[PDB]
C-alpha cells in the first residue's frame, strides 16, 4: 500500500555532500573511480575564503566534496558578509564531524517544491532544525534538518547551475568520464534504534514504509509519494553467532551515520567493467565475489529474465541478482570508501515495473542474504 | 667548499610521511597521479587499532600516508601495549596538525647509521626533541626532532621491509605503476625567518651550506657530507611589488612547513607524458607553461647540451631548463597537491657532474626566475 502521505512536495534526490579533510584528493579519487565529471567549484578561485567545494556529476547523480580552509582566512567575516557559498557550512561543525566520523556523508539533499515550507512543515512535525531556510541570490532556497547521527536532510528548491556562487569548470579540467552511472537510487542509514529513527523521520516527512526486513540487522525503507526518494534505515541485532556489521559500523563511525549509497547504472555490465579496471589504479575495490555455485543457482532463479550469456557476464563481474514478485535487481557492493569500515557504495540496475520505471523495482536485495549463505555452503562441499 | 661537517653519519632520504584525514583516498590519488606502487600497509587488517598507514614506492622514493582511527578503538591501550606501528604517532598531534595545516608533510625521514646516536647528538647540539629513540622488533630504530613548524626530521636506522608491523601488499592490490620517478632529490621548507631556521638546523646536524639565493624570497640549501640529503629553506621578502608567494604559503598553512618535494626522474620526458595524460582524470595539474619565447631562448642557453628535438620535447611538456657552471637541470612544478595553496611537487632530472652523479648537479633553478620573467616580457611584444 502507498498512502501518499508526504507532508510537502518532494521531487528527487538532488545531491550528496561529503565532508572531507581535503576535498581535492577525495574528489579526484572519486572522479576516476566512479567515472564522474568535474562540473562545478566554489573555492579560493571563486572568492570563497571559507570552504573548498567540488561537484562531480554523472547523469543526474551529484556528489559534492567540501573541506574547510583555515578560519584565519575569513576571521573578519560574519554570517551577513560571508564568502561561503553554502550558508550552513561551519568550520567547527565540519572539523568536528570529520574528526569524529572520518570521511562520510554530511548531507542527503532532496529537491523540493519550496525549501522554506518543507523546513517549516518538517519542524512543526518534529524535525530537529539544523540550518534555517536561506535564499541564495533570490534564486535558490536551502534548509537543513537532522536526519540521524550528524547527517542532515537538506532541502533545495529552485525558482526557475548547482548553487549560486559555484562556477562551471573549465573544460580542460573537466574530462568527460562516464562509466554509465545515472542517479542515486537509495541512501541508507545505520542507527542504534530503528523504531525511534523511523518514527522520527516518517513523523516529519510523511514518508511511508516501502519495505521491511527481519543477518544481524533489522531494516525498513521510507519512501516519498512516487517512491523515487528511498531512505532505508538499519539497526543492529545483538545475540547472533556473528557480530552485527551494523554494530561494527556504529563502533568505527562513532555512532549513527550514512551506511551506503546505491547508484543506479544504465548498463551495470559496462559500469562494473570500467570500475573493476580501475580498482588497483586509484579506483574502488569490490567485495569478494560469490562462489560459482551462486551463479549455477541463478539460472534456476532468473533464467526467464537473463540469458545464459547474461548470467555468465554477471559471474565474470561478481554481480548479485535478486528478484521480487514485480522486478529483478542486479547489485554489487564496494569495499569501504575510506580508511574506516563504515561507508560503502552499491551499484544497481533494476529490471521491470514499466508503466518510466517504478521506484524500488525488485526490492533491495533481501533474498541475497539467504541465497549467498546457501551458495557458500554448497561450494565447500 | 664542502667542510664535511655532519655531526653523525647520514645515508640517504628514506621516506616522506604525509599526515592526512583519510589516508586511503590520498594514497590512491597519489598512486595514480605519480605512478607509485602500493607496497606496504599498517592498518586494521594488520592489527593496528591506532592509525592507518599506506606506503607507496617508485624506485627508492617512499611516500607514507597516515591518518588516525577513532581513539575509542585503542582507548585501553597504553604506550607499552600499543598496536601502533609508528611509536611517535599521537591521535591529538595528528588531528591538530591536519586541522591547522591541512594535507601536508609531517616527517622528512633520513636513513642514518644509528638513530639513537643521531638523536642524542642532535639534541646535544640544540635540536628540539619530538619523539625519543624507540627500537622496533630489535631491528629498526626510529627517532624524531623538530625541523621547522610542525615538521619533524625523522631518523631511521636498520640493523641488517619498511618498518616492523607493516605488511607487504597482496599483488592484486599492488598494480606495478611506474612513470619513471626514482628518488627524492630535495625537500624544501618555508619559514618566517631564514637566519634562525638555518642556524638551528645546521647547528644540530652539521649540514653545510650548499647554495644560497638573494622574486619575493631568500633561500639557502643545507647539505649532508656527500650532498645527497638536500634541505633548502625559504623566507619571504616583504616590500616587493608582488606579494611573496612564501608569505601566501605561511598565511594559508598557518605558519612554517614543507613547501615542495622535488622528485628525481630517470626520464623526465616519460614522467611528464605520463603525469600530464592523467592530470584531469585523478592526477596532478601542472603550472602554466612558459611562452614559446622561453624555448627559443633555450637554444642559445643549452643548445650544446640538448638537441633541437630535445628542446622541442621540453616545449611540448612545459619543462624548464637551467644551467650551472657544472650541470644542467630540467624541472617542472605541479599545482598545489591539495585544497590549500601550500605544498606542491617538482619533477627534476639533472645532467652532468659524473664522477655516479654528484648531488645537486646543476643547482635548483635560480636562473629560471630571470629567464622566465624575461621570456614573459618578450612574448607580450
Ligand atoms: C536494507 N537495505 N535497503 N537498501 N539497501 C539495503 N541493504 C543493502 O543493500 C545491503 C548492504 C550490505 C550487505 C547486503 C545488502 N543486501 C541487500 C544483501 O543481500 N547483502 C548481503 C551481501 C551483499 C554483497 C556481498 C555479500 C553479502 Cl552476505
Ligand atoms: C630554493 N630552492 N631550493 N630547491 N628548490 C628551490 N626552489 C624551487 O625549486 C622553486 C619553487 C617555486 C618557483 C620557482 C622555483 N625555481 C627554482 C624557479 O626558478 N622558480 C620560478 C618559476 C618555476 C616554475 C613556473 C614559473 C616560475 Cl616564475
Ligand atoms: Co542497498
Ligand atoms: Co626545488
Amino acid at each position: 500500500k502507498n498512502p501518499k502521505s508526504d507532508k510537502f512536495k518532494v521531487k528527487r534526490f538532488h545531491h550528496i555532500e561529503f565532508w572531507c579533510g581535503d576535498a581535492t584528493n577525495v574528489a579526484r579519487r572519486f572522479s576516476w573511480g566512479l567515472g564522474m565529471r568535474f562540473s562545478a567549484k566554489s573555492d579560493l578561485s571563486t572568492g570563497n575564503m571559507v570552504h573548498a567545494s567540488y561537484l562531480l556529476t554523472s547523469g543526474d547523480l551529484r556528489f559534492l566534496f567540501t573541506a574547510p580552509y583555515s578560519p584565519s582566512l575569513s576571521a573578519g567575516e560574519i554570517k551577513p558578509t560571508t564568502t561561503a557559498s553554502i550558508p550552513s557550512f561551519d568550520h567547527g561543525s565540519c572539523r568536528s564531524f570529520f574528526s569524529s566520523h572520518g570521511l562520510g556523508v554530511r548531507a542527503v539533499a532532496i529537491e523540493v517544491e519550496d525549501a522554506e515550507s518543507a523546513f517549516s512543515i518538517s519542524v512543526a512535525n518534529g524535525a530537529i532544525p539544523s540550518s534555517p531556510p536561506i535564499v541564495l541570490n533570490e534564486a535558490v532556497t536551502i534548509a537543513e534538518v537532522k536526519l540521524y547521527g550528524d547527517v542532515v536532510l537538506r532541502y533545495v528548491s529552485y525558482k526557475a547551475e548547482f548553487l549560486p556562487g559555484f562556477e562551471r569548470v573549465e573544460d580542460a579540467s573537466s574530462f568527460p568520464l562516464d562509466y554509465g552511472i545515472r542517479r542515486l537510487d537509495h541512501a541508507v542509514g545505520n542507527v542504534p534504534e530503528l523504531g525511534p529513527a523511523l518514527t522520527y523521520v516518517a513523523g516529519f516527512t510523511g514518508f511511508h514504509q516501502f519495505a521491511e526486513f527481519t543477518s544481524g540487522l533489522n531494516s525498513a525503507v521510507l519512501a516519498s509519494n512516487d517512491e523515487m526518494v528511498l531512505l532505508p534505515i538499519n539497526e543492529p541485532v545483538h545475540g547472533t553467532k556473528r557480530k552485527s556489521q551494523i554494530q561494527t559500523y556504529l563502533e568505527h563511525n562513532e555512532g549513527a551515520g550514512l551506511q551506503h549509497l546505491a547508484l543506479m547504472s544504465e548498463d551495470i555490465f559496462r559500469t562494473l567493467r570500467e570500475m573493476r579496471k580501475r580498482s588497483s589504479i586509484g579506483g574502488f575495490d569490490f567485495m569478494p565475489s560469490p562462489p560459482p555455485t551462486y551463479y549455477q543457482n541463478l539460472k534456476k532463479r532468473v533464467g526467464d529474465v537473463l540469458s545464459d550469456d547474461q548470467i555468465k557476464e554477471c559471474e565474470e563481474l561478481g554481480i548479485l541478482v535478486d528478484r521480487d514478485d514485480q522486478g529483478t535487481l542486479l547489485q554489487i557492493f564496494t569495499k569501504p570508501l575510506g580508511d574506516r569500515p563504515t561507508i560503502f557504495i552499491e551499484i544497481i540496475q533494476r529490471v521491470g515495473c514499466m508503466m518510466y520505471q517504478s521506484g524500488g523495482c525488485g526490492g533491495f536485495g533481501k533474498g541475497n542474504f539467504s541465497e549467498l549463505f546457501k551458495s557458500i555452503e554448497e561450494y565447500e562441499k
